């Protein structure tokens, strides 16, 4: 393919337009009276959404420079904030705005590389800011306020909730299932959960949500790669045999163990999916043995006694009751095995807990005593049919999702304040020279978009609404709900604070490549 | 194809319009404060790099004429500069200012060779110049300072290199490999390293750094040639049979037995790969013999005891732990064979030595004692998890390569200086007449330009910088990352000079064909 | 295919555009500073080259009348100087000067023929002043000089070869191969050669300089055509059961047998390859029986003894321990055989020779005698590896080449003076009428074209470098190295008198047809 180079303000300048029209079309959804955007479909009725990220993916340009300035934001605004959908649309309506002011000033001579500096310093000065403006929630009674608030009022959800964190601890696991009757429950169950997730989408089932799940499965375990080797068909057979699904962790998975394991699931309706191993070296090793003995199976390792996959027995692969894979986490749920062999696990740890010194160590060992001794929790969503209870399942991942947040980083007064009430920390923030000093006002003045974004989508002046705020005490906001100024600690519209220090770390990361990078190649299309 | 034939002046515009953009594109990524170059890519997202051979590779005119002006810098300095990423954008720089300078006093009237014979005679007054000025490095203490430098301050890294070369020399072998551990450490294995690499690019496997790596592998020795030749089924069917992977050293490869390898590297996935024979003539026979006894296989020669490709036995191939292909480079590590063979031939070698005169037979012979009795250093990258064990792989890799091409040839102010510091070579070469004098002016120019370059990009005025280099004393640069005009010997900003050495004759190389090839040749597209 | 008829100077004139773009494309290569050419290749990088045979191939005009100019001089100039790449360019200069100059005189009212004329006179008279002024080179001192010339000052490269010629003679047979070591150096084996190349261009093997080349091979001999005939098939099996090469040597060779051949070669490997036979009548079968005896065969033939090509066994095949085919030249090389029975057909031939007193049987029988009796030359080109080896192979094969041209035909002053120095026989030869006079003064003036395109590619003004010469003595030359006039005797810068004679009549020939020519027809393209 040929290529067609553009350099300096004449690439920048087509990729800001890129910019300006994904930004406009999703700012708009921002808020609590964020209006909708309807979007064509090529088989049905069109679709009408409120999701900024919805919005943000169906946008896609045909120029070839204008495509790039939408990606470099979609890249960044839509993977980096997977969590929640809230940090997607902050992040490119300031990612916006720093890059255009960035640019305006570069154009009339403003140098690029003084104007970035000036920008990270004020970002800087901000964070530090939010930090010392977050409160903690770690008592039972704030974990359950927030979780009704972010329950929008259903305490009952904020109760199975705080329930559930108080039984299994600030960082356990809790999850939701569909508890067939009427009425929500808490259990808690034998179980385990790493960082691993799908190797690949071909293995997504029940689509809805990017899941893969099934249950009464093989549990295949492997300390080497099965990357281009076979041998790992007497795995399939026993799979096919006897009719259950199989999941397979290794080291890696590539080449013919990858294309047997694909086309089987796409060809023949095998049920298998593939997870990476969760550690490294001596750690891997020892974290696939406490996987085997909480499911019933055996490592395949080479080292000591060797097992290999051209021969698999019926006894050398494990059973577990539900296992559960996404992107980036794996769960393997009421495993089957002997309870004995899994105390005596558990009281090794113990031992070298007591015994080693090193920090590395005693977090390890931590975490594998609690994959063996703690369970997980299981928050049921009851109701009179399922269609009704498909839709309170989403309100209950919803308020849990935030009230974790919430734990891990504290809240910070919601509603586009939190980074409205930072503008002062940068009065006494110094910049070397006039170019650093331009960068530091751009963010002084972008730190007030959220706001009057917010206030014009609710139908009113956005400059008053956010020079009232300023103007006024810390604890007084403008609630677009109400239509009023109000004391929004009372009300209780919160932020999480780790969603607002992210959106605006993306902001800064997108704005700061966009406008410093030289020279664009686009293909020329044919 | 009908063509379409340019002469003259004509055909040489359009070569230089092709240059100028890609010279324009790369200069941008040269020194510390290269900008970036964003590369649209069809399936994902987009590229942003700073790499000078990345840029390079990726633009690709669609105009005939311009095509060949990018490709006769591309084909040249890509190729010529496999090594490491450095030397690359400056002969490009180099060469598209020699070649325009020379182009417009042609086109005014001079004469093309009397202007190419000046260029000639002020590149090597230049060049003189840089050896006189380059210091070595072979004391333990300057390699530790200089890897400590291509480090750029990771003292761990620096010390393990230093420690590698101690103990192989100087001119010994050094390899990095995942420690699978938390800490990094050097151990000296049993190997071989020889200078010829795959045949083919069919063979490449494990693809990031364009490798092709097998452990367990059967080693097939040939002194025969197997171009046109079958009856090598014997050995691929041991290799099936046994499930290991295949290397074939043989003179050559070709017809159908080049055609069964790669088909089936390609289609059945056999992990086979050829590599040339290692020497030429009776050093090629005693070079086989020596790797016959060390992986503990047979050479199917025909001279003596015949031995066929048509019977292959199990006790014929070698065995080679580990297998290492790369272009032009082959390495077997841990071989298995009988020690007492193998000391045996180390002193028959030996013996050799002390009774034979001849340079050539002493120096040859003197490898292949060093092939049986040294070792292979093995540098160790340890961490907490392989994403960043990966990274610091490549810190360790560069810092090597500097290390080593350091030590080669020694080190010259860097940054730019060494080339413009030499500019006083030149007042003492006296040109024949006034078309030499202005190709030796042409060269006094183009050595200012790499100085000029890295200002522009810090965002300085280039005039100034490069003047007050040359008004000031000869071991004071411009920092570009300090801002401003420090002592490089104490700072330690170093470049080797093997690399300047090597841009300026590659840069003098083009710039010389583009000026004075006449007639142009291009197809007519439909 | 509709067809475009164009008439007289309508169709003559657009043919002379095809010729001056071709001219000027190649004559800018000439000489001891001919430029380069790049020629755009569609895979991978530009071919930049010196060549002018290569030059003018690469040329293809779309225009379907100036593609026929360009053709008529290409499919002549590189077709009949296959010897070396000296008389190409002369011809294709000097033709298109002559050419046009002709078509000049006619489109103003010349007769094209009494034209003609006038240049055939000129033509032979310069050919005989050509002849006189030729020196032999006979003596194995001046075949050494002539060879060290040749060999570009490279002495051992003279040495080899004119040792060679005095030990095989000057019209023996000298040919040269890689010696596998790291000294020159001559030995002589047995072998035969004859005048027939491959029958067809599908059996080309080694494709470098087009060669076929077999060891061990078969050899199927036969006085009787297989044109259409099968039943060689049992010859080929022999050569499957026995893996051999086979060659095949029939008086001619076609439909089926050149199907099943060609095919065999193609989709099966097989390694076959056909040549016509070497004689006509009874020589024919002379030359065939001698043959069989030297390569230890059998001759399938109908009188006397009949032997079918039906029934092949392994001992009526002979066997050659080389066989080498080229366009128009066969040899082999270390035939096996019953060394009674080729020395009595030897003694046989002498007392035939005794007996017989006619011109042609002596010669012819000659010829047979020395197939027998004479050995073959070989020059082992050696040398530190084969990368080099490689290159010297070529510059040995060129001094050959030359020397044997001297020694054909003798030695002139080269760089253009042999036919500069040959305008004052022109001035005592008389035409009949002006048309004739005419004709004779274009040979006059083209006579000087080569030496101004020498100097005008060296650099100087092409008028006063030719005008100096013709005004000195005839032993001083121009020398575009030394940028001087000098005793070229002394210097030894000569050309061989048969390419400076060929490529006089070539150029002639040419022209002429292309100044005459009255219609033209070409196809409508669609």
């Amino acid at each position: 393919a040929a290529k067609d180079v553009k350099f300096g303000a004449d690439a920048r300048a087509l990729m800001l337009q890129g910019v300006d029209l994904l930004a406009d079309a999703v700012a708009v959804t921002m808020g609590p009276k964020g209006r909708t955007v309807i979007i064509e479909q090529s088989w049905g009725s069109p679709k009408v959404t409120k999701d900024g990220v919805t919005v943000a993916k169906s946008i896609d340009l045909k120029d070839k420079y204008k495509n790039i300035g939408a990606k470099l934001i979609q890249d960044v605004a839509n993977n980096t904030n997977e969590e929640a959908g809230d940090g997607t649309t902050t992040a490119t309506v300031l990612a916006r705005s720093i890059a255009k002011e960035g640019f305006e000033k570069i154009s009339k001579g403003a140098n690029p590389v003084e104007i970035r500096r000036g920008v990270m310093l004020a970002v800087d000065a901000v964070i530090a800011e939010l930090k010392k403006q977050s409160k903690p929630v770690t008592t039972p009674e704030e974990i359950a306020q927030v979780a009704t608030i972010s329950a929008n009022g259903d305490k009952e959800i904020g109760n199975i909730i705080s329930d559930a964190m108080k039984k299994v601890g600030r960082k356990g696991v809790i999850t939701v299932k569909d508890g067939k009757t009427l009425n929500d429950e808490l259990e808690i169950i034998e179980g385990m959960k790493f960082d691993r997730g799908y190797i690949s989408p071909y293995f997504i089932n029940t689509s809805k949500g990017q899941k893969c799940e099934f249950q009464d499965a093989y549990v295949l375990l492997s300390e080497k790669k099965i990357s281009s080797i076979q041998s790992i068909v007497p795995a399939l057979e026993i799979a096919n045999a006897h009719r259950k699904p199989l999941v397979i962790i290794a080291e890696d998975v590539d080449g013919e163990a990858l294309s047997t394991l694909v086309l089987n699931r796409l060809k023949v309706g095998l049920q298998v999916v593939a997870v990476k191993a969760p550690g490294f070296g001596d750690n891997r090793k020892n974290q696939l043995k406490d996987m085997a003995i909480a499911t019933g199976g055996a490592v395949f390792g080479e080292e000591g006694l060797t097992l290999n996959l051209e021969d698999v027995q019926p006894h050398d692969l494990g059973k577990v009751g539900e296992v559960i894979v996404t992107k980036d986490d794996a769960m393997l749920l009421k495993g089957k095995g002997d309870k004995a062999q899994i105390e005596k696990r558990i009281q090794e740890i113990i031992e070298q807990l007591d015994v080693t010194t090193s920090e590395y160590e005693k977090e390890k060992l931590n975490e594998r005593l609690a994959k063996l001794s703690d369970g997980v929790a299981v928050l049921k969503v009851g109701g009179t049919s399922d269609v009704e209870v498909n839709e309170k399942k989403d309100r209950v991942t919803d308020a849990l999702n935030a009230t974790r947040a919430a734990v891990e980083e504290g809240i910070v007064l919601g509603g586009g304040c939190a980074l409205l009430r930072c503008i002062p920390a940068l009065d006494s923030l110094t910049p070397a020279n006039e170019d650093q000093k331009i960068g530091i006002e751009i963010i002084k003045r972008t730190l007030k978009i959220p706001a009057m974004t917010i206030a014009k989508n609710a139908g009113v002046e956005g400059s008053l609404i956010v020079e009232k705020i300023m103007q006024s005490s810390s604890e007084v906001g403008y609630d677009a709900m109400a239509g009023d100024f109000v004391n929004m600690v009372e009300k209780g519209i919160i932020d999480p604070t780790k969603v607002v220090r992210t959106a605006l770390l993306d902001a800064a990361g997108v704005a700061s490549l966009l406008t410093t990078a030289e020279v664009v190649v686009t293909e020329i299309p044919k």
